[PDB]
């Protein structure tokens, strides 16, 4: 339930969601991601420890989780539809923002 453990149920939940074989599978996946998301956002995480929670670089980590989980909900959306494999590439769509937070915040 700390960052860590987010980051690590984001990761892994991404990996169920490649290699899923129906729909359940995907929007399971994704309902973990998200609350995962909206659980990470809460965190001060360590290169950040040393600045302001008013500061520009919170607000930017904060506001990259809103956007991930815009992402999440997209690809909810589709898996509720039963369309699997289009869930899953809305789903990729997210890992350009894990990389450009990590590119920031790692
Ligand atoms: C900021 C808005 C983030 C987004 C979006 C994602 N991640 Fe992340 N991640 C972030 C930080 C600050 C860290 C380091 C945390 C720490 O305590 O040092 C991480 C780390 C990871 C890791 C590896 C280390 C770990 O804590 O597990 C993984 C595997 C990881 N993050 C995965 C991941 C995925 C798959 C994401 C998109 C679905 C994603 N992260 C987004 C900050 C942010
Ligand atoms: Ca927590
Ligand atoms: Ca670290």
């Amino acid at each position: 339930a700390d960052l860590e453990d987010n980051m690590e149920t984001l990761n892994d939940n991404l990996k169920v969601i490649e290699k899923a074989d129906n729909a359940a599978q995907v929007k399971d996946a994704l309902t973990k991601m998200r609350a995962a998301a909206l659980d990470a956002q809460k965190a001060t995480p360590p290169k950040l420890e040393d600045k302001s929670p008013d500061s520009p670089e919170m607000w930017d980590f904060r506001h990259g989780f809103d956007h991930l989980v815009g992402h999440i909900d997209d690809a909810l959306k589709l898996a509720n539809e039963g369309k699997v494999k289009e869930a899953q590439a809305a789903a990729e769509q997210l890992k350009c923002h894990c990389n450009a937070c990590h590119q920031k915040y790692r």
